[PDB]
Parts: C-alpha cells; structure tokens; sequence
DNA sequence: GTCAGTCAGCTAGTGCTGAC
DNA sequence: GTCAGCACTAGCTGACTGAC
C-alpha cells in the first residue's frame, strides 16, 4: 500500500500512521569552534505522547548518513546508550539498533543491518571510547557484552539499574525494570506493551523504533535524579565501583573457562563405573534386588528392616547427613553414605556439565550478576560456579586455553581482617602488624600454648571458632556449627570455655556485639557505604553485613584495577568466585601477570582497610585444581 | 441392546525427605 | 536458604460387570 511504504527508503514500515518525516534547521558547532547551520532529517510521532520525554529520532542507514551528525557528540558529559538485539544470547545474535541520546536533541538510531561504510560508526566509536563521557545504559551488563563482542570498546558507564538497586537499600527484590524505575522517579508510564516484536526483519515498524527511542531519552532524566539521590545518600563510592566493575564482569562472561573434553569423558566413565559398583554392593547389602536406592522412604524402610540400632539401641528414623554420623558402626551405612556422595557428585556435576558446554568453542560461559546477592558478592547462574565441587579431582577438568597458563590469587582471611579493621580490636591489629594469623592466635589463646607450638589441628579448631563467634552465634549453636561443617565433636562446657576465652581478650568484637545488639538498628552501612535496610532486626545479619559487603567491595575494586592493569599483556579475567580471582595470560608474560595481579589485589585491599595489611597467595596453575 | 455402579491407570499436588 | 526424587493421597476418565 502506498500509505504503508511512505518511508521504505529509510527502512520504515507504517502500521497505524503516527509517523511524520520532518526537516528543521539545527545549530551545531564546527570542528573549528564555529557555529554551522545544517539540515537534518528526523521522524516524529503524529500523535503527541502524553509525557514530556522526547520521541524524536534520527535514523542513520547506509544511504541517509550525513557526516555532520558527528558534531552532536562533541563537548558532552553524558549520553544515553541503549542497544536492541535479535535475541538474548550474545554468540547467536547480532546487534540490530544502537541508540544515542544527547540532551536537547533527538535520539540517533544507527541501523547496523543497513550500515556498511565503516566510517559511519567512527563517531559512535569515539563517543563510546571516551573516558570523559558518562555513557548511561540500562542493564549495562547485557549491552556492554554485546558491544564488546563486536569489537566496540566502551570505557565509562553509569547503569540506572545499579543506581536504583543500591538506592532502594534492598527493600524490594523484584522491580527495578526500566518502566518501573521511570514510573517511580519521573512520574511517567512508558507503555511497554511491545511483546518482544520480531526484530530480525530488515524493515522495522514505527512502534518498535519509537519505543526504542523513549527507552534512550528517558535515561538522561533518570541520570539527573539518581545522581542527586545517590549524593544525598553518600553512595557514590559503591556506585562508582559497581559501574566500573560492569566491564570486568562482561570480560569474565565472554571468555569463560575451557573444559578438557578428554579428561571430562574419562572422569565421567570412571565415576559412572564406581557408581554402578557401589550401587551393586548396596543392593547386595540391603538384601532387596528390586530396591531403588534413590527413594528416601525406601532406604529408610530398608535400613529399618536391617534392624541396625543406635548406641542407644534405637532404630534409625532419618538419613540426615548428621544422622548418618550417629549411625556409622556398620558396613551397610558406610556403603550407603558413599553411594549418596557419588550419586550427588555425579548427577550434579558430570551429567550436567555437557549441557552447558558450547560445542562451538568448547568453553563454559557463566551469567554473572553483581547485586542480586544481599551481601553484594557476585552470584553465578546458568552454570553455578560456586556449586561446582571444590574437591581436587573435579576441578582439574578446567584447563586454560591452548598455549596459555593460569594465574590464581586468593585473599587470606579477608573476613577476619575486615572485622579487625572495623571493630578496631587492638590485639588483632597488633597481631597482624607482626604477621601472625588470627587462626593461630585463636588457637594460642584456646590451648594456652606458645606461638611456635601451634599444630594444624588447633588451626582447624580456630578456623571453626573464629567464624563461629565473629558473626554472633550463641554458644549453643557453636556445637552444631563445628560438628556439621567441620566434624569436630564438642561438649557444651567446652563451648562455654571457648566462648569466654574468645571474648575475654578480643575486646573490640565484644564492644561491637554490645553496640549492635543495643541499638537494634534497622539500617547498616559497610566501608564502601553500601547501605541495607531490613524489615526487622536480626543480630546474625546485622553482624554479617558489614564484613561481607566490604569483602565484596574489595573484590570489585580489585577487578576494576586489574582490568586496567592487565591490558598490556592481553590477559583475560576468567572467573571470580569466593575470595579468589583467576586471570589467563600468555606463557611469555607469566611473571608480569603475577606482579600485576598481586599489585592490584594489594592496592584494592589498602584502599578501604588501613590498619591491617592483606596478603595474597599466588600460584601459577596448569589446571584450576593445581597445587 | 442399552445405561448405571463400580473396578481401575494417570497426572498432579502435596508431604516428606535428603545434600551441593 | 535451593534443588530433585519419590510414596501417598486424591480426583478424574473408560472399561468390566449388573440388570430387568
């Protein structure tokens, strides 16, 4: 229809009219700092949107490109960047539209499908790469990933999702989408009724482009309000850290971690054979060939039929992991426990990994999220890295890329050091000034032995108790904590003596406990001023939030510094799980990489913590499970 | 020849029970 | 706290009797 193809030359298909091609004379400065009059083509909705946000937009395709459009970018301080894509996955999908929003101008839409003169994107490249231009993005991780994968470089960034998430102080989990944020702050409904319209088509209809335009112009108003809201809340440090840490997360997701297919196959074969053998052994032991082991009720019934009892001559009524410890005086239960371990390991890692492995590159790629965790630490999904077993044999599957070598660095006692810093415990700080671990010190006070005489087992008990009592556990739960996660049986009187001895000397932590318990505050702040406001008081989380948040801040600062300091030797930041950072570097630059990693981690530690001095243990690893 | 009354397999949901 | 895996209990949906 002649109505519908009015603007086909610029790849626009009319749906319900509501589109006009209008030209007006603009006033722009020249490269010689001289105002120049230029005529531009911009489209407009025939029906004015009820809100005050802009809806004008240029479209820049192969034909319509005008060289003078690059002058908008000059002498700016913020610009709104949003990109539309055919699908979610970065590897299987391209970028359809790039949008730029410069204040008091329409939104410039670059149609990458109808762009072939590579000088077109030069202005986009320079506005993206400039470090003096605060690019505003919504959900910066997704857009940054798509841009980096296609040879673009984007340097500065300001994500409205991070600002909104931090400002809410973890009040609500859901929300924090573009429509919700704009409604909450600027009092406007974006009418996001586009139900994921088909983007693959070369031709794009009016509603899609206009909805994409209001998603870019609305970011500048959010920038203005969120900047002031953050400034009034003293959240600028953590916001800056998160914004600059967006890009390292994109690097980690893009590069991934390679899996040795041959070793994975060998381990899977061996583990399946071991599972079959143990299953057969249990089958003979349970004396029921038809028995299915996985049925929890059925194994309970079978063990009941076996009539094995307790030390109290009590029949088993539960196969809880700790209840198995109470019933260990038989070969049956040993076989059952071994089978449970093998089954969980097998069907949780070995049979699940092949789905995640991309046969195109034979690498595992993760989806890192940086503010879903309450404490602030990174959380992985799709493949859950923290759920990967941490035993030696399982991790060896992960190898570096061909012709490379891993560097692995991990903090030591970052929680305990941060606790010492915040609580200002004099004895801990005077201890760490002379390089003695707080596990060794805790063991020394517990066992009354001299420092050189401390063994490894005392260090283990210290490892238990320091974590136990530095997050405000009542001494009753110390027994459960030590037994369950470390296996050390303990008596209540021993727990009482340990509690008294621990809080008699480390005075600072006692003062911290007293203050936090007395105030019963509903709001807490970390050393990066990451504020959280709970619904109701909880002593455990009240004690746990500051140290964990500060540890997350230290890791994020380390990644931000590392991503800038590793660009010379072209090292990839691969993963960051727990207090551990992994970088892959070419085999020549091993020494330089080690120095860079250590320096970045130490500087990050020294930025927030001042009294103490963190240390990092770095080992060059052939495989992630190296020595 | 035909329709009730009762016998079920199937699918869901909840109950309950375990570890990464 | 998240997660799968299974009895058990229930309600439904066709087929095997039961009939005057």
């Amino acid at each position: 229809d002649e109505i519908t193809k009015k603007y086909i030359k610029d790849n626009i298909i009319n749906v319900d009219d509501n589109i006009i091609k209008k030209k007006d004379i603009f006033k722009l400065k020249n490269e010689n700092n001289e105002i120049t009059e230029c005529a531009f083509e911009y489209f407009e909705s025939k029906k004015k949107f009820d809100d005050d946000i802009e809806s004008r937009f240029f479209i820049i395709n192969d034909n319509n490109y005008n060289e003078n459009i690059n002058l908008i970018y000059k002498d700016i301080k913020y610009c709104g960047l949003n990109i539309q894509t055919t699908g979610l996955e970065v590897f299987d999908e391209n970028i359809r539209l790039i949008q730029i929003a410069v204040e008091n101008y329409p939104v410039i839409i670059y149609d990458m499908f109808n762009i072939n003169k590579k000088d077109i994107l030069d202005g986009l490249r320079k506005v993206l790469e400039n470090k003096n231009i605060i690019k505003i993005i919504q959900n910066g991780k997704f857009d940054a990933k798509f841009l980096l994968h296609n040879n673009f470089k984007i340097e500065n960034i300001f994500d409205t999702y991070i600002a909104s998430k931090l400002l809410d102080k973890n009040k609500n989990m859901y929300g924090f989408k573009l429509n919700n944020i704009v409604e909450k702050y600027l009092n406007v409904i974006l009418d996001k009724q586009q139900q994921n319209s088909v983007w693959n088509n070369s031709l794009l209809n009016n509603n899609q482009l206009f909805y994409a335009a209001r998603d870019s112009s609305c970011l500048l108003k959010l920038y203005k309000k969120l900047k002031e809201e953050i400034k009034k809340e003293n959240l600028h440090i953590v916001n800056d850290i998160e914004n600059k840490c967006i890009l390292p997360i994109c690097d980690m997701e893009l590069n991934g971690i390679k899996v040795d297919l041959e070793n994975l196959q060998k381990s899977t074969n061996e583990i399946l054979n071991e599972l079959n053998i143990e299953k057969d052994n249990l089958k003979k032991k349970l004396k029921d060939e038809n028995i299915n082991v996985n049925s929890q009720q059925q194994v309970l019934k079978a063990l009941q039929k076996n009539n094995v009892r307790d030390i109290s001559n009590k029949l088993i009524e539960n196969t809880s992991d700790s209840n198995l410890k109470n019933f260990l005086n038989h070969e049956e239960i040993i076989s059952l426990r071994n089978y449970r371990r093998l089954y969980k390991l097998y069907s949780a890692f070995y049979l699940k990994l092949p789905l995640h492995i991309n046969t195109k590159t034979n690498k595992i790629h993760t989806t890192f999220n940086q503010l879903k965790t309450f404490s602030g630490r990174f959380s992985s999904e799709k493949p859950n890295l923290q759920q990967i077993p941490r035993q030696k044999n399982i991790r060896e599957i992960f190898i570096p890329n061909d012709n490379n070598i891993f560097i692995i660095a991990d903090f030591k006692q970052i929680e305990l050091k941060i606790a010492a810093e915040i609580t200002n415990d004099e004895i801990m700080l005077k201890a760490y000034n002379n390089n003695i671990d707080l596990h060794t010190l805790t063991a020394s006070i517990i066992t009354k032995k001299n420092i050189p005489d401390i063994n490894k087992e005392d260090r283990h008990i210290a490892k238990a108790i320091n974590f136990g009592l530095i997050y405000g556990m009542n001494y009753v739960n110390l027994k459960n904590y030590a037994n369950t996660y470390y296996g050390l049986n303990m008596s209540l009187d021993q727990c009482l003596y340990f509690y008294n001895s621990f809080f008699e000397h480390y005075k600072g932590i006692y003062k911290w406990h007293n203050q936090v318990k007395q105030k019963r505050a509903l709001q807490y702040s970390t050393l990066s001023n990451r504020k959280v406001i709970f619904p109701y008081f909880s002593f455990t989380k009240a004690l746990n939030y500051p140290v964990q948040g500060t540890c997350a801040d230290i890791l994020k600062l380390a990644l931000v510094d590392l991503y800038d300091n590793l660009k010379d030797i072209n090292g990839k930041i691969i993963l960051c799980v727990h207090d551990e950072i992994i970088i892959e570097v070419n085999k020549k630059f091993q020494e330089e990489a080690l120095k860079i990693l250590v320096q970045s981690m130490e500087n990050s530690a020294s930025y927030f913590l001042k009294k103490v001095k963190c240390e990092v243990s770095v080992k060059i690893a052939e495989n992630w499970g190296s020595k």
